[PDB]
């Protein structure tokens, strides 16, 4: 064939915060040196628009350009269903690439946030591990960080943390846990620590729950 | 070209008890109808072997066959690195397709294993969550079951968990989270749940941590 498209979706986190602005960005890669033309056409919900703005080519070691066009939504309307296509054209295809993404359908589910101490065994250790579970949500489009009442004192760098992907429950939702590894005297000491969770069925799309001694 | 050729490594959990037999899979589809005829050829190290078992083809929806080839391999030969070769040849290739696959490479490190209770927010609800952490453990081939000392009375479905993939940490080892599901009543008539790790760098291959009120 030729080319190959490909369409994703804005970050979950950019449509749920009213400070941040989502997007849609449609990658081309395959292209040829030979005919190096790409043109895009975006359509929501089969209307036109042509607000698009694609970015400077780039070369990869592989001696093939990449095209990338972004497609700034919404808020509303990607979180309404809306449906985003991406219409690619060029010599090397003999009829265009069109695709589309939008939000998964079913009804959304409201997660349920809990936050677990580390386990007495790990005390042992000076690295313990703070757990929160975010569990009963959907779709699987979700954010989570972690937040300290901690000064740079204790915590120079930030607060290390690692998320798992969401995980389908036998319930037809969705499940997750994150991880925040803190030193032990900063535990023992009174620190406040916060999961806190962005999700379309959440109110004010924002919760966030507390964890400490 | 012509037909694809994707080979599978054991499950993990093969590879660990000693009850079980692990299996290397080479699964071979977009088979023509007017060339069904296909060959394998196993290769440990670059030395072939004849013990591999091809099973009947399967007919897909979108009309092609589905021809695989398992190999039965030891315990000890995967754990320590040997490489597993399929060579598949075709009418419809004009050179045969080999695949390799191995154990992942680095120094094996020993995971912990740490049972987290209910969030006591959780109790309000009916169904509440026990928690496996399991982290700090390479390569990521690992399996986690749930036990219980609950008889089929309050039990007579089995155990329900639900067990996330494993997400690299900041230092290079991975971690996972388990989740099981438990009614109220069970957990507060002091049943005794269990979590299972089976993992390399373990020692035998296996681990057990309990969880109880
Ligand atoms: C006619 O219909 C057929 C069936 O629908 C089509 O077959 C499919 O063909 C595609 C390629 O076009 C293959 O794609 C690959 O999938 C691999 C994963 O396969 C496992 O998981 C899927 C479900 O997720 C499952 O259906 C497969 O059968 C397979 O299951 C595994 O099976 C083994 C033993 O059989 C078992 O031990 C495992 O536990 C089990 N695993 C699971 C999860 O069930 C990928 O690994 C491949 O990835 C490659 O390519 C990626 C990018 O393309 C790259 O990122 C990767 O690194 C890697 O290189 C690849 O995506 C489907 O597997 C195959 N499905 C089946 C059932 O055969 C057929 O294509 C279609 N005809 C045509 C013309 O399209
Ligand atoms: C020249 O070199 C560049 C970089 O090495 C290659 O760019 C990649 O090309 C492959 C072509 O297959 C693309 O593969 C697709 O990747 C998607 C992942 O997107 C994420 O990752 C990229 C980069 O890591 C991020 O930029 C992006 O924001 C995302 O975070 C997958 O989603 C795709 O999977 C889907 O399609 C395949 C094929 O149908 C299915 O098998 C899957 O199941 C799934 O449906 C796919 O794997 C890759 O995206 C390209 N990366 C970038 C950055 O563009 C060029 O391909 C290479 N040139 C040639 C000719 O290959």
């Amino acid at each position: 064939g030729g080319p190959s498209v490909f369409l994703f979706p804005p970050k979950p986190k950019d449509t749920l915060m009213i400070s941040r602005t989502p997007e849609v960005t449609c990658v081309v890669v395959d292209v040829s040196h030979e005919d190096p033309e790409v043109k895009f056409n975006w359509y929501v919900d089969g209307v036109e628009v042509h607000n698009a703005k694609t970015k400077p080519r780039e070369e990869q070691y592989n001696s093939t350009y990449r095209v990338v066009s972004v497609l700034t939504v919404l808020h509303q309307d990607w979180l309404n269903g809306k449906e985003y296509k991406c219409k690619v054209s060029n010599k090397a295809l003999p009829a265009p690439i069109e695709k589309t993404i939008s939000k998964a359908k079913g009804q959304p589910r409201e997660p349920q946030v809990y936050t677990l101490p580390p386990s007495r065994d790990e005390l042992r250790f000076y690295q313990v591990s703070l757990t929160c579970l975010v569990k009963g949500f959907y779709p699987s489009d979700i954010a989570v960080e972690w937040e300290s009442n901690g000064q740079p004192d204790i915590f120079p760098n930030g607060l290390n943390y690692k998320t798992t992907p969401p995980v389908l429950d036998s319930d037809g939702s969705f499940f997750l846990y994150s991880k925040l590894t803190v030193p032990y005297p900063s535990w023992l000491m009174g620190t406040r620590f916060s999961c806190s969770v962005m999700h379309e069925a959440l109110h004010n799309h924002y919760t966030q729950k507390s964890l400490s001694l």
